[PDB]
């Protein structure tokens, strides 16, 4: 492993970053959320709005499901806040363990199934204005100001493109650790 990462699950900034996702995902305030309307967000995304074949689209779908299943989601299951934030816990120890093994992670399998997606020439790296479209149909960031901020927090290739490897490293401190190098990374949109 590259780095040293831990969890800081303690941290107020970490539970609030999360809660901030809970909140976004429960686009209806139920106070709960199941894997059935996770997968069908993240397909509607990737076949209607990305232009997804659908060996691609079922990949994604696949990766999504085994994501949210490390943090305990279950389809026919409603998932409320404190028991989504004991499954975030697990997760995060896990993909964490995995990343100090050299063992793939589930937020990498992810990156590698949308990227494949995202980028035109299938290559491994994203443009800005291909994270834009990706994030504004998700609508993680709504404003291009913030998904700029995305290219100033990572290393950026010389052709100006976002490549796998780093948004990978970057995913794992932000959703995982409170790693402060990963602030800002989806601008203002994600506390």
């Amino acid at each position: 492993a590259n780095s040293k990462l831990t969890s800081d699950f303690d941290n107020p900034r970490w539970i609030g970053r999360h809660k901030h996702m809970f909140n976004f995902l429960d686009v209806n305030h139920n106070g709960k959320i199941s894997l059935d309307e996770m997968v069908y967000k993240a397909s509607d995304i990737v076949i209607n709005n990305l232009g997804a074949t659908p060996e691609q689209a079922k990949r994604h779908k696949d990766a999504v499901e085994a994501f949210f299943g490390g943090a305990g989601m279950k389809y026919g299951v409603e998932t409320d806040w404190p028991a989504y934030i004991e499954g975030w816990k697990k997760l995060a120890t896990d993909e964490l363990e995995k990343y100090a093994k050299n063992e793939p992670t589930l937020i990498r399998i992810w990156g590698d199934a949308l990227f494949d997606i995202v980028d035109k020439d299938q290559n491994g790296a994203i443009t800005l204005d291909e994270w834009k479209a990706y994030t504004k149909a998700a609508g993680i960031i709504q404003s291009s100001e913030d998904c700029e901020e995305t290219f100033r927090v990572c290393d950026i290739d010389e052709s100006g493109q976002l490549d796998v490897d780093e948004m990978t490293r970057q995913h794992l401190g932000f959703w995982y650790t409170m790693d402060p190098a990963c602030e800002k990374l989806y601008g203002g949109a994600v506390p």
